[PDB]
C-alpha cells in the first residue's frame, strides 16, 4: 500500500482478529509447499504488543492452510502471509479475507539480545 | 451440551490450557483434508480474553494436527477441534483429550469494526 | 544442556521470540511424519507465564513445519520443537535456530484442575 496496521478492520465488536486479504489472485496446490502471500500491511505494532498471524476457520475448512507467524513489534516490512494448500487445488481472489492478525502484550525479560 | 467454558478442566495447576475432547468417535485419513471435530463445549469466554486452540503434543506426535483456532469472546456457539491426519490413519476415541484452549487477553485498538 | 530458558537470546531488541536451535543434525522426510527435535534447553518459565513455540518464517518457507506447542509454567523437562518436512526432505545442521519461544500471560481462571 504501503498501508499501517491501522487501516486492518475486525469482524465484530469481539473479533480478535485484525482481518489480512490477499491483494492477488493466486492459485495454490499441495506440491508448491509454503507461499508468501501479499497484503499491502505494514508493520510496525503498537508499542509493547507483538503480533500473531493465524487462518480463519473457514479458510482452514476450505483447505488453505495458513502457518502460524510471528510480527515483531519493530518490524517495518510487509506482512505476508505463509499459506499452503493442504490436499486440494486453492483458489485465492483479490481481497479475500484470508487471515487474522493478532496482537498480544510484548513480555520483556533479561534475555541478552 | 451445551457446556460452558467453566466445565473444561486443566492437567495441573501449571498447566497454560484447558482440555477438549471429542464427544465422538471420529476415524480420520490423510486424504479427507481438515475435519470440525465436535466438542459439546460453546463460547462465550470471560470478559477481556479471547481463545486460542491448539493441538496437545501427544497427539500432535501421534500424527494428528490440530490447526490453531482463534475463540472469539463474543462466539456463543460450539468449539470445534479443526483436525487433519497427517500421515496415518488417526482413530479419535470417544472423550479423548485432543486439544487445548488457551485464553489469552484480548487487546483493545482503535481499527474500524 | 540442562540449560535454563535465560540462556536463550533474542535477535533484536524487538523480537517477540526467543531462538530455539537444534542440538542434533537431523534428516527429514514428508512420510516420517512429526518428529521431537532437542533442544537442550528447559522448563521452567518466569512466574505467571507460559510459553509458545512456533516456527521461524524462513524455516517454515523452506518447507519445515513446527507444529504450535505449548510450554506450560511448571514444566520441568527438556523443551522439544515437534517440526515436519512439508514437501522436501529437510535437513537441520546442530544449532541451526529452527524455532522460536514466544511467552504469554498465564491468565488465572476457577476451571478445576
Ligand atoms: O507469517 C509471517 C511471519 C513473519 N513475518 C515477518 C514479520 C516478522 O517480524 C519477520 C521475521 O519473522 P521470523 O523469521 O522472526 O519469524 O517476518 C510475516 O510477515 N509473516
Ligand atoms: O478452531 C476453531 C476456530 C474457530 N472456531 C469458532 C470460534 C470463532 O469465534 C468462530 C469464527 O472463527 P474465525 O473464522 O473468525 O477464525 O469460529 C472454533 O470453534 N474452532
Ligand atoms: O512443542 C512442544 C509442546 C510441548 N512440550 C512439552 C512442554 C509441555 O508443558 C509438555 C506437555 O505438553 P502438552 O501435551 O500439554 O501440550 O510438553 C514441548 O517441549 N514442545
Amino acid at each position: 500500500q504501503k498501508q499501517p496496521i491501522s487501516k486492518l478492520t475486525r469482524a465484530t465488536p469481539g473479533s480478535a482478529g485484525l482481518d489480512l486479504c490477499s491483494t492477488s489472485h493466486t492459485v495454490l496446490t499441495p506440491e508448491m509447499g509454503p507461499q508468501a502471500l501479499s497484503t499491502g500491511i505494514y508493520g510496525p505494532l503498537p508499542p509493547n504488543t507483538f503480533g500473531l498471524i493465524l487462518g480463519r476457520s473457514s479458510i482452514t475448512m476450505k483447505g488453505l492452510q495458513v502457518y502460524p507467524g510471528v510480527i515483531d513489534n519493530d518490524y517495518t516490512g510487509e506482512i505476508k502471509i505463509m499459506a499452503k494448500a493442504v490436499n486440494n487445488i486453492v483458489t485465492v481472489s483479490q481481497g479475500n479475507r484470508i487471515a487474522q492478525l493478532i496482537l498480544l502484550p510484548l513480555i520483556e525479560t533479561d534475555n541478552k539480545v
